């Protein structure tokens, strides 16, 4: 409550003038977001699911002014709700819950049910904006309507029961959806039924396709490739792909050489796995710019992906930097492999042709 101990603080500062608004051209606010907190701490860590207190603070431009703050009470909940039971009377169609009940802190804020229009012989739709060049999926859900005591009335006449989904979300954007498929071969009709869900791990992001099986003829790096576009602004398809040449990295999320990480030969152990980063100048390697966490792996490429970033998180300058890998194998101190990554982030310049 003190605001003593800080585990994070944003690499950057800002300064500003009023908001005056003396006609349209003066924006009435002003959006920061260098001011993004990831969960991530001071050196890269990952802070714990908890309470925590976002402060914002800043000086008035007058000398001798004592600085303000500005605190936001703030959860962090990675955790999805629970998903216990539920009871279908096959006689009402009604679907009825157990609790609500979330998975840490933030608790759960909305319980839904919906089974998925088949529109166009799929289950979803494509819509594309010919002006801002991006096309968007959606699923074809629809719902149904949540009765006062928060049970669901089971339109059985447009969907297949075990067609239906049971949503719960939480605050904080963690959500638990499960389709009723874990139900009973021939029990509808007869007596109430207590029905179990179980969350169907669905995603939004399904991070990079590994299938790389690495040489001893390799460096060990690897990277990301991706087709930059030319017209439209969707996100293309990135893999990865093995460096053992051209050790550079552009480090602006474009998709395409964006990381340096290490990955091991699949069947030698590297225990207790470390990547420390260290610049030019600094030939003896005391002082690291960028090191990899606690739990470091050489088959978890994200434990190993520098991303042209300090610790802190701030994109390093452009110029030659030091990636250190070091692990101990099944005998020990095998390690100090020595690349040196450029980084250099500026768009080529094309010449006129002939
Ligand atoms: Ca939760």
């Amino acid at each position: 409550k003190e605001h003593k101990n800080p585990l994070w603080v944003s690499p950057e500062s800002f300064k500003g003038d009023k908001n005056f608004n003396s006609d349209i051209r003066f924006a009435k606010s002003t959006t920061l977001l260098g001011t993004a907190f990831s969960g991530k701490s001071l050196t890269g860590a990952e802070l714990p699911d908890g309470y925590y207190h976002y402060v914002v603070s800043y000086y008035p431009d007058v000398v001798g002014a004592k600085r303000q703050e500005m605190t936001f009470d703030m959860i962090l909940d990675r955790q999805k709700p629970v998903l216990s039971q539920a009871t279908f009377d096959p006689e009402t169609n009604r679907f009825k819950p157990e609790p609500l009940k979330d998975r840490g802190l933030a608790g759960v804020r909305k319980d839904s049910v919906f089974y998925l229009e088949r529109k166009d012989n799929k289950p979803y739709t494509v819509t594309i904006n010919d002006s801002y060049k991006y096309v968007s999926v959606e699923d074809n859900k629809t719902f149904v309507e949540r009765q006062a005591d928060g049970s669901f009335i089971l339109p059985l006449d447009k969907a297949k029961l075990g067609d239906f989904y049971y949503m719960v979300e939480d605050f904080a954007g963690n959500v638990a959806i499960a389709k009723l498929g874990d139900h009973l071969p021939q029990t509808l009709g007869k007596t109430p039924i207590k029905l179990k869900l179980t969350d169907g791990n669905y995603q939004t992001k399904e991070t990079l396709k590994d299938n790389l099986e690495m040489t001893q003829s390799d460096t060990g790096l690897v990277t990301n490739q991706a087709q930059l576009a030319v017209v439209h602004r969707n996100q293309p398809q990135s893999q990865l792909t093995k460096m053992n040449q051209d050790f550079f990295i552009s480090p602006n999320e474009d998709g395409n050489k964006d990381f340096v990480a290490f990955k091991g030969l699949e069947n030698n152990v590297y225990n207790d796995l470390t990547v420390n980063v260290y610049a030019k100048d600094d030939h003896q390697k005391q002082t690291p710019i960028w090191s990899s966490q606690a739990g470091a792996g050489a088959s978890a490429i994200e434990s190993t992906a520098w991303y042209g970033i300090t610790a802190r998180g701030s994109k390093v300058m452009p110029g030659d930097y030091q990636y250190v890998v070091t692990y101990r194998d099944e005998h020990g101190k095998e390690h100090q492999k020595q690349y040196t990554i450029s980084v250099n982030d500026k768009k080529p310049m094309i010449t006129q042709g002939r």
